[PDB]
């Protein structure tokens, strides 16, 4: 069904011709083709085809349906071919690095994000997952320039975070007409329609003092007038601390059109508060009860899972990019926290480490341990990969090229945190899981900064490194005013960074891993399992245990189907198992938030913290938000899932 | 209720401040303000306020509701003030010309189009009614650049004609993806949505060999899937002669994607036919029965009044702009026929002559005659006005400035043709009406070319005059291979044009006059009355006659209400009256088309020929189209009205 020889497969993909039009349509770049032909024997003999069976049925089907390159509707690539295409696409002439990446990916130590898997080694290799776009100007020309830019980015793969704080609100004056602005909603409908035309995937960012806020937060509601909804876009709130204070005090909140109150989004913290309370005192806006807004926000979150919540002041106070300017948005999945401006669209290239790969029974007596030294080594590899992607990437718009080449941010993440705890017999809410969580993120952050510092000794630091927190020896945990756990030597690293610089302004942004975790067969990313039963497949670790204890029968299976993936209150199942295989609906969200806060001291950017509320009340949701906020989180909430 | 002194009114408008924001919002330009202050006594004393009563109730209300400038929701301008503001807005420092235009407009000899009436004398004086826009390129970038340009033009006043022949059709290949084009309809929905956002008014032009044609023609249907309709846009067909021949032969017709059949819209006539039949023979497209398309077109016209029909080869063969390139569209109302390209958006400034103004009882014995010499003199005035507008206009986009300054087209038109015939006791379908129609259009065309030639002796000819038909002594009627009626001396004019040039590439484009004819109180533009009764106002001329004959009673009035504006088959009304006051539903469309064809030999551009079909059949509509087509018409049909 598929040619075996890799160079033979490369040849077919490269020579490919669209029969219907007679147009040659190479699916491999000149570059990678010439590389493969000059090295065919080394390359062909390196692939271990046994490794195609490291995938599950649903992992293979995921690859088959979307990832493996097709010739005339037929799969042309084997999984091993996809992986070697990616390796060369990243590494180019560096055959050695390519070979190392081939071996580590093929053994499932790590993977790159979907767009890298799609486009690495191909003629327009757009490998970035994330674009953060500034609304160019409060004008028809700026709106339409911004729209063109989103269209062109959406032509390729990857999401958009778009901030729109600078657009004048409903009823605002326009110079040259007697008519007024119709505000955000009509303009959002324009963007919605472009998202649909160019083959969703836009998040919109707004600060809650904007006067169109009440409609903005309701944009995904499945009822009401069809011309007030924008159903393919996601609203995200970019929330100042002052809003949270006014809500908690049960105080007032003032809504402005940005034309009546200029500059509010171009400052944060104390400067924001001073500027805000001054405009408030000067009668420039419309005052409400803060809790009236607060309540409408919880209503929309309860109904639609949105708006997302990202804390503006936490993002800005604790960003290594703070020498660039004020950060005005996150991205589609709320992990990326990078500077953007009309001339600079922040981009990011993504990869995730497979956490269970580092478990070894290695020891005396059948206990599993965690190999942190190997985690550290693989994270260095991935860091070097992501840095290469930056240089070999095709940028859809010039604003993205200019941003990426200047600041060189990258984003490492994880999958299989849940599997890891499960394999080590650690309940997600245990003291041992809490510790392992901190140690894992300490080592990945240590490793990435070390790799990046080595790159800066080879190539120079990134352009804007001088003046950064990192240039002053201030690493992420220091900006949380915490000492690191200290499994790695931070003083020596900080010494080296201050002397040599780093090659990347940012390194860590744990992402959802929605498709890539399915390819590898692990749970997802720092999140607990959502059920133990996802045509019905039972949690392999749970299955193993129930068989070993000799309790697994049809009576067991039904009790799992019927309680949808929960094993609690199953009569004859040991407590150790119930503790180990708690669903995310069964774990306290204060625990989830605690662990998010623990790991966040080692996270440069942010992370996509989904929240899961069993029996949701306004009161429970409020206390979750205020708890995350006071913990110092950047991303208070990504999606709210309920039921 | 209104200040009397004009300079006092100018002062208020100029000093105006938006109270709600504290922004100064002048409603008069620096230029006109400084002009008015330096000439206040001459200016104030020239206005004759008696003349505000030359308007009807519904004419005044038209002015009041939309035209007269407002200060804080209150009318600040008197009709005489609006007219003098317009006069200075056109003429500037030329106080004499201003005064002449004031007198002629205030006495209702002529008027300018709405945007001139809105914006003349104001800070952003966008006075043009018509923009013809080329789709920039078959790419996401070109589509979105075009969209931005339409948005910016629509911010101001005036319609868009947009040609889209160059966009690849549904299912076409895209290089760099496995997916295909979704064609025109999705892209049309993008434009529809922008039209709604920026405060309809777009016509779309397509040649009927495009493979998306069947959906394109159905875009205004009031049923079917909401995502195949574009309800605020108007489809217009840009029809090659070959299509009409294939339909009449009951032959085949081939549909192409422009990417499979390049160049089809960049040629016409014989070159088009040769290129087309070659692509047809080479299997590059999909063949159908021509009459299958023909039938779907009549169905859409019957249901929706659209698509408009404009004959591509007639427009190109008979255009003075033919040295520029191939013309690919008309405009929103199908009167403008001008060259457009990605870097040149054709524009046009419009004015209409009030035809009844030139009727004088002057004579021996109470007969009315028509003063052609005075018509000729007023048309020269209007021609000079329109040329000044070109230079004092604020262009919304650079593409429009570049086109207008190069070719300098203008568009004179008419209103009150119906009133004129009625006042002279000439039935619309009579031999005398047929003659007067030809003589009126002969004099307006003679007058405009004479004024324009005088301008070229003062300022030089327009930039692209060399190589034009007019430069070779070929005037419009010559391109119809007809001798002029000869009430004016054409040889001397043609001699002068060949020697001196003309200042304007085009001069005549009779337009709908939808609002301006209401302001003046006349019927419309070369069209018969649609009824004799339009809160119920009876045709003043008919009323006068029925009173004079002593037959006008409540029994008369009811018979008019009840037959909706028709006097035919009213028992006791003289035949002379029935002949004189035929409704447009009562006049043969072969007569309408004959008169359109007669006048067209003196029309540089085209004219907005609405058609009215009483009891419509596929057969009647077909023969109307083929009759106009064979007559050599450019605009075969604007709207189809029925019932
Ligand atoms: N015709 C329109 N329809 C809808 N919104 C408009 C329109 N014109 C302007 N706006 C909105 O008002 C804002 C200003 O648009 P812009 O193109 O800068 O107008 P302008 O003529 O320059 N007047 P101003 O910006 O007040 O000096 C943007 O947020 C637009 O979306
Ligand atoms: N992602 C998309 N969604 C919808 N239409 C598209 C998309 N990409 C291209 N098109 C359409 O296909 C045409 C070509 O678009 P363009 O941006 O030039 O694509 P391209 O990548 O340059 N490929 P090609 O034009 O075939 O060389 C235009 O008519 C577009 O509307
Ligand atoms: N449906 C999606 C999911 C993610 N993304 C982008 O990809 C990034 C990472 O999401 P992910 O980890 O779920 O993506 P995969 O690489 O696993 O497909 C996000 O931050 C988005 O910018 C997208 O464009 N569309
Ligand atoms: N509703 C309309 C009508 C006309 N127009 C433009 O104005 C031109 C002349 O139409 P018209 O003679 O009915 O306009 P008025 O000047 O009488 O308002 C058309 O060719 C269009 O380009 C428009 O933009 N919107
Ligand atoms: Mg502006
Ligand atoms: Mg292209």
């Amino acid at each position: 069904q598929t040619t075996k020889q890799f160079s033979k497969v490369v040849e077919d993909l490269y020579r490919y011709v669209n029969a219907a039009t007679g147009k040659p349509a190479p699916m491999i770049s000149d570059d990678v083709y010439n590389i493969v032909m000059e090295n065919k024997d080394k390359l062909n003999s390196a692939i271990v085809y046994d490794r195609d069976f490291q995938y599950s049925y649903f992992g293979f089907k995921t690859l088959e349906r979307s990832y493996l390159l097709r010739i005339n509707g037929q799969v042309a690539e084997r999984p091993q071919h996809l992986i070697m295409r990616v390796a060369l696409g990243i590494h180019g002439r560096d055959i050695e690095a390519a070979l190392e990446t081939y071996n580590l990916m093929s053994l499932k130590y790590f993977t790159h994000a979907s767009p890298t898997l799609f486009n690495a080694g191909t003629p327009k290799p757009q490998m970035s997952s994330c674009f953060l776009v500034a609304m160019k100007e409060d004008s028809i020309e700026g709106i339409y320039d911004t729209l063109k830019e989103c269209a062109l980015i959406s032509k390729t793969a990857g999401g958009i975070g778009l901030h729109i704080h600078n657009i004048r609100s409903t009823g605002s004056y326009i110079a040259g007409t007697n008519g007024t602005s119709n505000g955000l909603i009509p303009m959002i409908r324009v963007f919605n329609n472009t998202a649909r035309y160019v083959d969703g995937a836009f998040a919109l960012y707004l600060e809650p003092w904007h006067a169109d806020i009440f409609d903005f937060i309701d944009i995904r509601k499945n009822h009401g007038k069809e011309e007030i909804r924008a159903r393919d876009l996601f609203p995200a709130l970019w929330i100042p601390d002052l809003f949270m204070k006014r809500v908690e005090e049960n105080g007032t909140w003032t809504l402005f059109s940005p034309t009546s109150a200029p500059g509010l989004s171009d400052c944060y913290g104390d400067e924001f508060e001073a500027l805000y309370t001054r405009y408030e005192k000067e009668g420039r806006g419309k005052t409400i009860k803060a809790q009236k807004l607060w309540y409408s926000i919880l209503e929309a979150q309860t109904e639609t899972g949105t708006p997302f919540v990202v804390y503006k002041d936490a993002c800005n106070r604790k960003s290594n990019q703070k020498n660039l300017g004020v950060i005005k948005s996150s991205n589609l999945c709320c992990e990326i926290v990078e500077y953007s401006a009309p001339d600079e669209t922040a981009v990011c290239n993504l990869a995730s480490v497979a956490l269970p790969a580092f478990i070894e029974t290695s020891e005396d007596g059948k206990t599993s341990t965690y190999n942190f030294k190997k985690l550290h080594e693989i994270a260095k590899v991935v860091t070097r990969n992501l840095n290469r992607v930056i240089d070999r990437n095709y940028y859809p718009v010039e604003e993205a090229r200019k941003s990426n080449m200047r600041h060189r941010p990258i984003a490492l993440g994880v999958q299989g945190l849940a599997d890891t705890f499960m394999l080590l017999r650690l309940p997600f809410d245990s003291e041992e899981a809490r510790l392992l969580n901190i140690q894992i993120f300490e080592t990945i952050y240590h490793a990435s900064m070390e790799a990046s510092c080595e790159l800066a000794q080879k190539d120079g630091p990134y352009e804007t490194f001088q003046g950064s927190p990192a240039s002053q020896g201030i690493l992420q945990f220091d900006m949380w005013d915490q000492k690191p756990y200290g499994m790695w030597d931070w003083d020596t690293l900080r010494k080296d960074i201050m002397k040599h610089g780093v090659r990347n302004s940012l390194t860590m942004a744990p992402m959802p891993t929605a498709s890539t975790s399915q390819i590898l067969g692990y749970n997802e990313c720092f999140e607990p399992v959502t059920s133990n039963m996802y045509f019905q497949v039972v949690n392999p670790y749970l299955l193993r245990d129930l068989v070993d204890l000799g309790i697994w029968d049809e009576g067991m299976k039904q009790y799992l189907i019927t309680q949808n993936g929960s094993i609690q209150g199953l009569p004859n199942v040991p407590q150790e198992l119930k503790d180990l295989y708690k669903t995310v609906w069964e774990i306290s969200q204060k625990t989830i938030i605690n662990m998010a806060a623990d790991r966040s001291v080692y996270i440069d950017q942010s992370h996509s913290l989904n929240l899961f509320l069993r029996a949701p009340t306004m009161g429970k949701l409020t206390s979750m938000h205020f708890y995350g906020w006071k913990k110092g989180l950047k991303t208070g909430m990504y999606y709210l899932r309920t039921q």
